[PDB]
DNA sequence: CTGTTGCGCTTGG
DNA sequence: CCAAGCGCAACAG
């Protein structure tokens, strides 16, 4: 299953097991965490799949100063663990200056990465995580390191897409006719008898993507920003103790009972 | 209103 | 195992 379905399967599990007190926030909605417990003591729960990514922050390479700078447009403030990572990379600047989509892993200890994740998700009022290994496993944020192995890398991650708008349809129609294919466009609703799902066309300093949602096709404009962010990757540990899973399951049942 | 940018998400190969 | 970006919201121009 995908992550969208996985978040639903978690909250449908929580609602059936503990009552209808778990609201899911928007999918791809990033302003807050996934699941909101609407009890007397309300808190958030974050659903991760066994192989997930776990937060990021962009660093701008100051090639003139040979140091790395925190992007002022980041959405989380610098914590002592952010400055630790930045201090390492700027000590090894030239080895990290060659930005790449493949990225360079950061060989600092895993404890520092756990701490950054702990502080990032505490700022989001996350009290517990939920994930499955065949059955659902739930634990509070303070026991994170006992469930996930954390790697950290510095890689380019191209920014996301936007809807095609009124201004850029002329460039998109011109790029589609140069491709030589059926179509008819009513407004921005694109119709065609040929399957053009996930087709990518280019032109006029813009790359477009075509997707079907409601029987017809709509168009996305791909980004042009290619910045580099420190980003974390987590993997669920295979053999986990059972004294720990029950101890943190009861901490969860005690938290939704306040 | 347009377009950058950062953050969500594993996903694709 | 290794490489890599689109779907979102916030925000300056
Ligand atoms: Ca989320
Ligand atoms: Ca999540």
């Amino acid at each position: 299953m995908n992550w969208k379905e996985f978040e639903v399967f978690c909250v449908t599990y929580l609602n059936k097991t503990y009552g209808n007190k778990f609201a899911k926030k928007g999918e791809s909605d990033s302003t807050t965490s996934d699941i909101l417990f609407t009890g007397n003591n309300p808190f958030y729960i974050e659903a991760k799949m066994p192989h997930s990514q776990c937060g990021q922050f962009v660093l701008i390479p100051n090639r003139a100063e040979y140091k790395f700078d925190y992007s002022p447009k980041n959405k989380s403030e610098i914590n002592p663990y952010t400055q630790k990572i930045m201090q390492f990379m700027s000590e090894n600047f030239s080895e990290y200056a060659n930005l790449s989509t493949k990225g360079k892993i950061i060989p600092l200890p895993e404890s520092v990465f756990v701490n950054w994740i702990k502080e990032y998700y505490k700022s989001k009022s996350v009290k517990f995580f939920i994930t499955s290994n065949g059955d659902f496993i739930i634990f509070p944020i303070e026991h994170f390191e006992h469930y996930f192995n954390v790697s950290c890398t510095y890689r380019i991650k191209k920014s996301g897409s936007r809807h095609l708008n009124s201004k850029s349809l002329p460039d998109f129609k011109q790029a589609l006719d140069k491709k030589g294919i059926s179509y008819t466009m009513r407004g921005l609703e694109l119709h065609s008898d040929e399957n053009i799902h996930d087709k990518r066309i280019s032109g006029d300093d813009k790359d477009f993507l075509i997707k079907e949602n409601n029987g017809a096709y709509h168009v996305k404009i791909l980004s042009n920003t290619f910045n580099a962010n420190v980003i974390f990757s987590i993997s669920l540990k295979n053999n986990i103790s059972l004294f720990i899973l029950n101890e943190d399951r009861k901490a969860f049942e005690a938290a939704i009972s306040l």
